[PDB]
């Protein structure tokens, strides 16, 4: 059963998303967003926060059911502690890249996703016997929500989480 990350992760983004429904989502992005002019550059929760925004029903749903399943795989096999660590690096860095390329209104799990996504595939890839893989259907059921985002049916930010992903797994896998 999903552990306690995984778990506060999955309520805070609940509690979040009915703020947003109860206030609209642009004045839920006045405290959460990324520091949007240099007067809010030292309010630091704004370099995480982000990430706990969705605007739709389907953006929210699927980030969590991926979260619930690889960050609960991950928190499962590997700690916490690996969660916590990848969950802060790819939230800072496809945060990061979001806003220099279109500005800091923007949120959500997915750079997160990405990352673990990234994080889990390499992991088995690399080293099976930590007993953490992304199965054969699940690299398929990915792929295609990759191709989905990909083309729009941005790009950068998710680029940069699936980095994040990749080299931590590399890292563990030596
Ligand atoms: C973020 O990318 C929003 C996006 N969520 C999603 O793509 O999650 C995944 C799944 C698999 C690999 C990476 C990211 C989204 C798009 C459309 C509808 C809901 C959510």
């Amino acid at each position: 059963r999903a552990g306690p990350v995984t778990w506060v992760m999955m309520i805070a983004c609940v509690v979040v998303f009915i703020a947003m429904q109860i206030l609209g989502d642009q004045e839920v992005m006045l405290w959460l967003a990324w520091p949007f002019d240099p007067t809010l550059k030292f309010e630091f929760w704004r370099y995480f926060t982000h990430a706990l925004m969705h605007f739709s029903l389907m953006h929210i749903l699927f980030n969590l059911l991926w979260w619930w399943y690889l960050g609960g795989a991950v928190e499962k096999r590997l700690g916490s502690g690996k969660l916590i660590v990848i969950t802060l690096i790819s939230a800072l860095l496809s945060g990061y890249v979001q806003q220099k390329f279109s500005g800091p209104w923007f949120g959500g799990l997915s750079g997160v996703v990405y990352a673990l996504m990234g994080y889990v595939w390499l992991r088995g890839e690399r080293d099976p016997q930590s007993g953490i893989y992304l199965q054969r259907g699940l690299i398929i059921f990915a792929l295609i929500w990759i191709v989905a985002g990909w083309f729009d049916l941005a790009n950068g930010a998710h680029i940069a989480g699936l980095a994040v992903g990749l080299a931590m797994a590399f890292v563990d896998s030596l």
